[PDB]
């Protein structure tokens, strides 16, 4: 029911390749949007479409593959070349379906992190393991924005918190039962799955590129919320009055750290501050079943409250150690968005946005029982 795999986490477990024959222009421009950008043909070949209906895609993956196609070319017919010619209304030969496809999932007609790293995503070899050489994935937007890198690495770090994320229901079977042992072990064993976590983290730097990242591949993953080139918005004609507003794709909307901060009483979301707003905002953009499962570890009896009445210091330890995990985790972000973002920037916009990560950061450290 909360669509959550054990090997692959909170990713698509085996994302559909090929849409139906119905839908061949659709996943013809999709394909080749290196190509359509760069020659300039893609708003033309969007332009002249037929309005095609949705009831031809029966199951989910399917219908997931759709809002992927449909996502990534809605992104390059907004921002066309990426330098500053923009387009402010979608046509409804487009627009229609992806918006009624879209209230189907019950997600908004923006490309999200369920789009493009959970569902856009192959093994090259079905027989071989879950590693960057042995994966690739479905769509990108232009050639050298690095869409491979960075997808694949943010989908290996899901990956990588599915053997954390599989342990949470002995967590709380062990406190109903009251069971410390199995509590414990089950905490050192999160603990250890987010310390693997980091590791993985560390490839972006081997498959992305900074000036590559900040100049390409940003421009098509931003979306139009708080932006000064769609002020009022996106028109997405033939459906809607006016123009709305939806934030660009991130992996803020992943739903891993959120996932932890609720079962590790991180009480991110709680105050009327910046950081717990948006926050709060980045679940609209995540799959209903995975709003019902962060719903569904806020209703559980609280993993803290339980280690502190204990007076056991080995239920601290292990409780802290899954808390330093996500310390790391984040201190580790920092890094990459010095590196990624601040950097190729400059060669108050960047002071806010790292004051953000600290404050969540700060946040969870200040949730450790030793210090
Ligand atoms: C080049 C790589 C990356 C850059 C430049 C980057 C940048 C950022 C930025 C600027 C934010 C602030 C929110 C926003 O404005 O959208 C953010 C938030 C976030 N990023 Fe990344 N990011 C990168 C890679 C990753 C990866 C691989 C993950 C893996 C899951 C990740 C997880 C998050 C999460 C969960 C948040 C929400 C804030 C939090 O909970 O601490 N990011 N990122
Ligand atoms: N304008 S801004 O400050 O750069 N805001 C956007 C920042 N976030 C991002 N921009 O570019 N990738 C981002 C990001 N950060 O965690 N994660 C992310 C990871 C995988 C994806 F498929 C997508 Br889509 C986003």
């Amino acid at each position: 029911e909360y669509h959550i795999d054990e090997e692959v986490g909170f990713a698509l477990p085996n994302p559909q390749e090929n849409l139906p024959d119905f839908y061949n222009d659709w996943m013809f421009i999709a394909k080749h949007l290196p190509d359509l950008i760069e020659s300039g043909q893609l708003r033309e070949r969007v332009e002249k479409l037929n309005m095609l209906s949705i009831d031809h895609l029966t199951d989910h993956k399917s219908q997931r593959l759709a809002r992927l196609v449909l996502g990534c070319i809605t992104m390059a017919y907004v921002w066309g070349k990426g330098h500053g010619d923009v387009r402010k209304v979608l046509p409804r030969n487009i627009a229609v379906p992806y918006c009624q496809l879209s209230k189907k999932l019950e997600l908004p007609p923006i490309l999200v992190y369920a789009d493009c790293v959970l569902a856009n995503w192959k093994k090259k070899d079905p027989n071989k393991p879950l590693t960057y050489e042995n994966m690739d994935v479905l769509f990108s937007f232009r050639d050298g924005d690095c869409s491979k890198g960075f997808f694949l690495v943010s989908l290996l770090v899901e990956i990588a918190a599915a053997s954390a994320i599989k342990v949470i229901p002995t967590v709380f079977k062990a406190m109903q039962m009251q069971e410390r042992d199995t509590l414990l072990k089950a905490l050192l064993e999160i603990a250890s799955c987010l310390e693997k976590a980091l590791q993985v983290f560390h490839q972006i730097h081997d498959h992305v590129n900074p000036k590559a990242f900040f100049s390409v591949l940003r421009i098509y993953l931003s979306g139009w919320k708080g932006n000064p080139q769609l002020s009022d918005g996106l028109v997405y004609e033939g459906f809607w009055e006016d123009p709305k507003e939806f934030a660009g794709g991130s992996a803020g909307q992943s739903s891993v750290f959120q996932c932890f901060d609720v079962l590790l009483g991180i009480q991110q979301t709680a105050g009327g501050g910046h950081a717990a707003q948006f926050l709060q905002d980045m679940r609209r953009y995540m799959p209903p079943a995975h709003r019902n499962f962060l719903c569904s570890l806020e209703s559980n009896p609280s993993v803290r409250e339980f280690v502190l009445s204990k007076g056991d210091a080995g239920l601290r330890e292990a409780y802290d150690a899954c808390v330093k995990a996500l310390v790391s985790l984040r201190s580790y972000h920092l890094q990459i968005v010095t590196k990624y973002i601040l950097i190729p920037a400059s060669q108050t916009g960047g002071t806010d946005l790292m004051n953000f990560l600290k404050t969540v950061r700060s946040t969870t450290e200040k949730s450790l029982l030793k210090e």
